[PDB]
């Protein structure tokens, strides 16, 4: 089952699936803590979670690609209806998909597309030996996760403060991630709780927007993910390795993410995450539609 998807229909007239559900900000008030430069939107890691749920429903192991097209503005006390569409399996073993929402109750309001991509085979496994033994890895320098970062600390609520400690060795950020109290109780209901995957992004941003960085307007916003596969569902706390790619584009940030459980074993990996710097007005306008 899933907290946000209540039906998974295998289509009868073509090779495809339609997953439907509902996201209530009363039942899941934690999502409202995701305030982005003043605008309340669902975290993009929630689209990853929904795509991972679709992969499980259709028997594929990975989200090969996901593009975020438009944010999902969250009602202060209401619900949105969700739909995940999954297309036919092609000769390379891949399926297109899309994630959509519409305001709850308005049964002929138009659907809004938030994310699209392709489901497929899983990429190569990555060791989690970095999570075993010495922690942090030898030679690490601390990242002060309590140091103020305006773009995060001015805005987000408690569910989106999920980094308990972080360090860096060169391009690799190592972090302890944990869902806050209250929020953690639902972790077992998700494939990968969106606030827990978002904590890996928080660790990256605190490292990149922190001490010694040049000030910049706004915040990097995820727009694309590649090769995201879960090995274990329902985790509440993790160790993370976030390896930053050398940025060939000054307006973008890119990294891989690897997550390990408390026993040192793999939980999930994202081959690539890509973000682009966005201003407050850009986010406001995008959420307004």
């Amino acid at each position: 089952k899933h907290p946000w998807l209540s039906a998974a229909v295998r289509l009868a007239d073509r090779d495809g699936y339609v997953l439907s559900g509902r996201l209530s900000t009363v039942e899941h008030a934690w999502v409202l803590d995701h305030v982005v430069l003043g605008t309340v939107i669902l975290p993009g890691t929630a689209f990853v979670e929904l795509a991972l749920a679709a992969a499980d429903a259709v028997g594929l192991p990975s989200v090969s690609e996901l593009t975020i097209e438009a944010p999902l503005a969250l009602p202060a006390r209401g619900a949105v209806t969700l739909q995940v569409t999954v297309e036919a399996l092609d000769a390379t073993g891949r399926r297109g998909f899309a994630v959509h929402s519409r305001p709850d109750g308005a049964h002929d309001a138009p659907w809004t597309a938030h994310a699209r991509g392709v489901l497929g085979a899983a990429p190569a496994a990555a060791t989690t030996a970095w999570a075993a033994g010495a922690w942090p890895p030898a030679g690490a320098e601390p990242v002060d996760v309590t140091r103020w970062v305006e773009a995060l600390d001015a805005w987000v609520g408690p569910a989106f403060r999920g980094v308990t400690a972080a360090w860096r060795v060169g391009r690799s950020i190592y972090a302890d991630l944990a869902l806050p109290e209250g929020v953690s109780e639902r972790a077992q209901d998700f494939g990968l709780h969106p606030a827990l995957l978002d904590a890996a992004l928080q660790a990256l941003l605190r490292a990149e927007l922190g001490a010694g960085s040049s000030p910049r307007e706004g915040i990097p916003m995820p727009f694309a993910w590649s090769d995201v596969a879960l090995e274990a569902r329902g985790a509440a706390a993790l160790r993370a390795r976030v390896e930053v790619e050398d940025a060939s584009d000054g307006d973008q940030l890119a990294a891989s993410i690897e997550l390990a459980d408390a026993q040192g074993q793999p939980v999930a990996r994202a081959g690539t995450f890509r973000a682009r710097w966005a201003t407050a007005e850009h986010v406001r306008k995008a959420a307004a539609g």
